[PDB]
């Protein structure tokens, strides 16, 4: 089933190839190509400041639950969602959380509502947290897509004619 | 009444042709024609990427409630909406959701909290889902919307003086 289900994917994606005879789609398919340059350069300075900004938070925040799958969610797929407006500030800030005495360690530790935020996080640097989330949502939302956007604009002005 | 409803539509659409003879408005009322043709290609590729990626999901988490307004719901509608933000977590990952017996078939199976999302759902290849769900925000909300742009503005440079 699984496969089939990919598989499905890669029946879809051929009706373009199918539609590059048509008179108006496929001048536009063939220019579809010739971003991946542009693609590639996005997605290599996304993944450099996701590896640097989720493993900081990561390292601020110290969840108790430091599981191997949920240490990859919380560094790369929580902040990948905040790109797109999906920002759980309850799993981050500790005032916006109950604190609690959840662990035997020294200091004090709040309590994230998530299911897998970690159950118990540090109130150490929490404001260095909330500093990081605003650089990050600077430098990912605004910057890097408008950037994206204004390459895309002159590869497209570049190769319209070829 | 419904017929109405949709008639005030078509009246106030109308304002535009009255707004023609203005000297401000009407050069670019009489641009924005010209981006039809990006706004169809637009609407093509979103098209074909929201049929795979549905058909994709709905076959990987097949859900209970297998209606045939929910499978349209969840395969066109609930897509559609996770380019403007709407991403519901809850209903496609397992791993927020509560993991009971909800079915007589074997395997694994978890109940998602949506109303319209399936009353059971299963666990087997949900890191599938997940990888869809992140290929479908970079192809759909980063590479159409930026293109689109991108093409608007070509258009607009090459139309502007005609």
């Amino acid at each position: 089933r699984t496969v089939l289900c990919i598989d499905f994917m890669v029946f879809t994606v051929r009706l373009l190839h199918i539609f590059t005879v048509n008179k108006q789609l496929g001048p536009k398919i063939v220019i579809v190509s010739k971003m991946m340059k542009d693609v590639f350069f996005f997605l290599f300075f996304l993944g450099v400041w996701l590896v640097a900004y989720g493993v900081a938070t990561e390292g601020l925040l110290r969840p108790r639950d430091s599981d191997f799958p949920s240490i990859l969610r919380r560094v790369f797929y929580r902040p990948y969602l905040q790109i797109f407006g999906q920002i759980p500030q309850e799993d981050m800030d500790v005032a916006l959380m109950e604190h609690s005495n959840c662990s035997s360690e020294p200091g004090f530790w709040a309590h994230p509502p998530g299911a897998q935020a970690g159950t118990c996080v540090s109130q150490y640097a929490n404001w260095l947290v909330v500093l990081l989330l605003v650089i990050f949502l600077l430098v990912a939302n605004i910057l890097l897509v408008n950037l994206l956007i204004a390459m895309f604009s002159y590869t497209f002005g570049k190769v319209q004619g070829n």
